[PDB]
């Protein structure tokens, strides 16, 4: 979890400042990222065999339960939300995710320059394109660079708020209530946690008891064969 | 509780110098992160579900008791409070969060410029609105940008001090008085506590032990059926 | 008490260059942060209850003791004093809280500039209320900024070094003499704490062994009912 | 598989700014790394001889079994996939090794300055090459160097994420189904690695046993022989 | 002893130029900061009172004895000498604290300028006064700056080596020689140390041991009157 | 090994511009070093003596085995290939070490300049020779300093990569692999070894213990001879 | 010994460019400060009493031995020179305690300028007096400040090493020598100092053993007779 | 050893531009600072009494053996090599010890500029000597500074690294062969040592031993003398 804020900082964004990129690139950064972190919730797991192990035959002959299964997978769910949650909320704190999304759609007639200075409905994509990456921008009479990464900027932070604010409210909801937490259904999903673990334990014993048992008998074999007698005696 | 104070150099604040989105973008960092930190001192409780399982049977056969359950609500909510309570504060004591809450309404004609130097009723608020963000300030005319900044920064602070005296009393208060904090009330809420505790200690206890009584049936079929003899021997 | 001497550095400290509200926002930041840690002083403690408890009874039939009382309170009133009175030394060491609280009323013609050079009695107050704040000082020719800022960033430390002189001579006082440290009453008030803490120890050890005692009635239930037979064996 | 991305910082990328050479100068070190760290993950692991010693008989004759071998190659080249994996992603999240691969091959008349300003068809390449080396850069009439690096520094990336979509999505699916992950020949496997560990164990155990009580034979030699008696004494 | 000398890095020295105010801030750095370690160093020590309830009697019926008493004293006295000891010698090896406390009192005619560049018998101490403080010196024709800091800073390290050299041989004396070290009432003193320790130690056990005979006799009553049953029981 | 890395930094490279020793002072740099690891590998072994005490005697009344030296020796030149292997890698990815090595090699007429521009065949050595040393080069017009300095820097790196990979698979492939592995002969290497070990160790206890059976007589000539008696006795 | 070198950074070296001074004020610094850390030697070490106590009496009855002591002594006096010997070499490596002491006397018309430029046999002293304190010298054309320093700078350190080469030359000749060294005598100074250890020790036992047995016929006046009852029963 | 490297960096080297003083300078440094740490390594070890009071008798009845003492002497002698090693080689590795010994002798009519330039045959050492310090070189003219200290600066690492390479060939050929490393003579040395160690560790057991059975006849002579009771009863 920790680890999903700080390589933000490893990954250096930069926006392409062209028309139809910018909507590409901008939204990537903030979808894939979290779907990486998704999947790659799965695979930290251990339980994930079991699931496809059981769940593969389509036959009904399921062996732990009917109903353990769907708790063990609804359990396994929420635990990997954490991850892309917190990708999600603090990459639109920042607004640069969300500055060159967007950049191309705010309406410069409003809080911006003029509504028309001389410049045709096609070329304003090509110029207010640039708003990021502030060293190439030919838009200086359009709007101010300054103020129009103040607006946008600003909406992001809005909606990072409202976001941790809907997410919050949906752990507080879930961690106090029915999805699937009764109190039968769960001393099963716990019990058979503890078989999988003794288990594996208690396997290890036997086998490497069984070969030392074993193992000896080969070694009086290297033993006793080379000479009887080390001729490095005085 | 600390980390609501040092997560507040990684929010990076910035105020769109707008005139309606003042009011609305200061107030909500001062009052939603609160929030948060509000109902996320709940699910990082653990009694949280049993109030939930026990305040859901709106019929009266409750199990604990009608009292019991009162204390431990009412307990709960004030280990909360702290993690508000210090953002607050803290927040207040910058006037970031309140210079451009208010700049909006401050008076010219009482500590600033003179009352009026050729400018209409709408401006002013179209001038004045942009106070931070020391880059861009068209009213160096109408106010100093480095007095105005005193004025508010400064207010702010004393009810930065004001309101730590008004909370710290309170505390001092509830700690030592009234509350629900019977001595007879008190036994019970203590005591429900440890058969909480060592119930689910005591449980895990006996599963595993019923397993490892177990699982020996089914390690004796992996082996001696391999092949009873390893064929590596020499 | 340390905690008192590294928040100085977090706060920042800024004086509004007004005539009216020097005065009030300077004492301000002197008187109400050590009050703060006064009454913070008590909330940590955790005999506070106790002398609420009996001296909320107007009656007279207290149960620990007439004099006892008076000792704890009179011990616990001494341990409170340490950290106001470090906060307002050191605060004192340094002239900013203390520079712009007096610094309208210093006198001009005595160590500054002339008596008079053609200013009003009333702008004075305007004028050399804005001796701190070395950005704006509309003063250059009443006074030197940087002289006026040393005759009185001298004359707090003086107050720093006579402050914290008489008080390490009441320590030292009251250390080694008279004030309700009368043997007899001592060793009630050392026995009383020995008898609340080995209760609370002694108290949850019944419990916890009480709750042992009583909850393997409940476990046998859970067991032995599933289905008393694991299907997962091989 | 952590100093596989500290190691990048090591090296110092730098780009020959030729026409034939980048394309070679490029993929050299996008592949070539990955390639050591491959081979250098069967070095460190220790079964590597088994195989070797196993595999060499072309006779049929193999002593494990004719399953096992096959699942522990199988085994073994999966943890080694994860060092090269995390070279060619993090690499590809910079671009400078991409960056000038291709930089002789985008196309100006697109995003770039106009079509043609007079050069043949030769020197473009010749122009073009120097795209990255941002000192010595003779075509900033035909396309800006600022631009150009923004254009392919993005296409990386987008390579970088859709790799390592591709690259978990591999490892998920893999982790959780088929491939050779069978119950009874995961046994043998792990039964057969604690006779290796155990034998090295106990040999260990009765060679140093056996030389103990043959030494003690030497060392009576040396010793009672000398002279029988210290002339230092008093 | 070590928080004497890295507290001075924290005061921050500043001397007010005025004619007849430095001989006064000047000393009062140098002497008074001694006098609060000095009396600190009583109050840290715990023999304090003993001395204060025994020699409050003024009739000679005292305890401990005539001549322990005067063992005692003079021991504690001279373990307090250590901590002001060190302040005034690495405050002597800076100058500041001496460099502004005679500044107006050199001679000019002898190592600065001339006798006289036509000045009056006032102005000189006027002129010479503000010689620290290099920032606002009216004097560069009367004497350099840069020279009577030299002169003065010099003057000051003379006296701190030849201080330190007078207190380690006081030290070195009486560390090995006749002021009240004689063998019987040393013992005396030792023995009647481990005597108060001992005592405290002692009396904390029997206390702590006859509460918990007395406590239980409590625990009882609000146990078993609760209701005897849980009620949560299946 | 790892210090081979780190002392390279604490090397200052400077490469004498001058025709002839430049080739001289570069490869001296890359091969004698490597000299120095080699023959400290073996110096810090401790079974170099046993080879020498064996293999100096040539007559063939070897003791140990002559099919164990073998082994044994080839064994230890392995473990010291090593050292100097990183040395000739890290010091080829950095170009200082080849850039002045050849400089006075490469054509001019190909990559860089023109052909010729009015310069005999002599100072084309003399001028080509100051590549490296950007702070006096006379060739500015012939090629340029930059440019040349990437060619090269460029052509290290591949013999850089290319030498480590044919590294790497010549580790892998001895390690795996016929070169004196027996399994017969391995366990005579690793038997003596234990024998040389428990020797030393063995040897230390008895020579130990026949000592402290033999000092006492000597403690016991000076005391019981001083006096008999102290005279310090009250 | 440690602190020797390190308390020399936290003196601030300057010398007052003065003509008769330098010699005083560079040589003091040199000198003094070994003085205090010889006397300091001593009183840190707990020995010093014994001598004292005993060597105080001239009248030939005392206890030790006539020879024993004697060698105590110059024992002690040993350990002592450690500390400044180190401060010695360490200024003398560094040249600012010698470059000031004999600035006055160097030869001018030898390694400097010419013989007279016009200035008396007095001023001389007046102007090369001046040479450290690069910020006011009035002889550059006598002499360059940058080659005075070096001549001078240089010589230093000659003594420098001179000086640490015929210190540890005396270090190795007495510490395989004959000063005091004779076995019969070494072994009265190692056992009169357990005797001294292990009276402190033994001493401390008996007495605090003595206490105890006494301390509980007074806590037995304190309890039973406060009430012989808690009031606070329920 | 690891202290002979750093130590350099305390060190300032600085080397007084003079034409017959450099060659002492140079050389002093390079070989004094080597001697010392040689003596040096003497007065670390402990056997070197043993040496001393063994060969100061010229009379050949020593003690321990005509051919031991040749070994721990021949011993003894290699492990003091290690220190001045390694400084007469990193010092070597720099050339500021070596560019000002012999920058007076280098031609200047060969790799410089021309051979003459109209300078006489005296001035040329009073020219060339100042070519270290890089602040005063009057001889632009004859050969440029940068060039002539690459001359020199490279000849140094030459024997720097020929010098390791001679010294790391000497210390593999005595580590396996031939000087005084014979088995019986070694056992000798090796079981002197265990006497010289057991021996001091013996004797002060002993001693202690003693006067403990011994001190307690006194310690019963201060107490049940003092008054054999405490006045300070209750
Ligand atoms: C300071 C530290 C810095 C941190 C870094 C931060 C940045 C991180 C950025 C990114 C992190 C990315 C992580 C990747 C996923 C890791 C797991 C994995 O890969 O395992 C799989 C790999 O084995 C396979 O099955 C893949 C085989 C596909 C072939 C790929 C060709 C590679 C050669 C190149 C030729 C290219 C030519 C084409 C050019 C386009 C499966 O093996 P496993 O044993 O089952 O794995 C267990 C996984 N577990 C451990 C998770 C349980
Ligand atoms: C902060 C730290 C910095 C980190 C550094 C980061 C940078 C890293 C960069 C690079 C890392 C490169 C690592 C190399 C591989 C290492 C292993 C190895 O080499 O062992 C082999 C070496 O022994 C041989 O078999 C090779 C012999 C070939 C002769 C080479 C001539 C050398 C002389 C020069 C003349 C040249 C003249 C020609 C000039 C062109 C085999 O021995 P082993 O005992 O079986 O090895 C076990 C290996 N194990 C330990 C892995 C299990
Ligand atoms: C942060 C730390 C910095 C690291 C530093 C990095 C830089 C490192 C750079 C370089 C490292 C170089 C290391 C050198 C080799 C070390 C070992 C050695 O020397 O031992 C030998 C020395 O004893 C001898 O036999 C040599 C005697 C030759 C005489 C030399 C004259 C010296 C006086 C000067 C007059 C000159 C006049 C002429 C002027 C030209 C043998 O003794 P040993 O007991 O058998 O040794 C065991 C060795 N072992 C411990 C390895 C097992």
């Amino acid at each position: 979890a920790l680890a999903s804020a700080q390589l933000y900082s490893a990954f250096d964004f930069n926006c392409p400042c062209l028309p139809r990129y910018n909507l590409a690139y901008g939204l990537g950064v903030l979808l894939v990222p979290p779907l990486i972190l998704f999947l790659l919730g799965f695979v930290l797991n251990n339980n994930v065999s079991m699931l496809a192990e059981e769940w593969r035959r389509p036959q009904g002959q399921r062996q732990k339960d009917a109903a353990v299964l769907r708790y063990m997978f609804c359990s396994m769910v929420q635990r990997a939300m954490i991850a892309p949650a917190v990708w999600v909320s603090v990459t639109l704190l920042d607004g640069k995710c969300i500055t060159c999304a967007f950049c191309t759609s705010l309406p410069v007639e409003a809080l911006g320059n003029a509504s028309h200075h001389g410049l045709p409905q096609g070329e304003v994509k090509r110029v207010l394109a640039r708003i990021p990456c502030k060293e190439i921008y030919d838009g200086q009479e359009l709007i101010a660079n300054e103020v129009a990464v103040r607006y946008l900027r600003c909406i992001s932070q809005a909606l990072g708020w409202c976001f941790v604010l809907l997410m919050t409210t949906l752990a507080f909801l879930v961690r106090s209530l029915r999805p699937c937490f009764t109190q039968a259904v769960f001393l099963k999903s716990r019990y058979w946690s503890h078989y999988i673990d003794i288990e594996r334990k208690l396997f290890d014993e036997t086998c490497a008891e069984h070969a030392k048992s074993f193992a000896k008998v080969c070694i009086q074999q290297f033993f006793q064969g080379m000479s009887k007698d080390l001729t490095a005696t005085h």
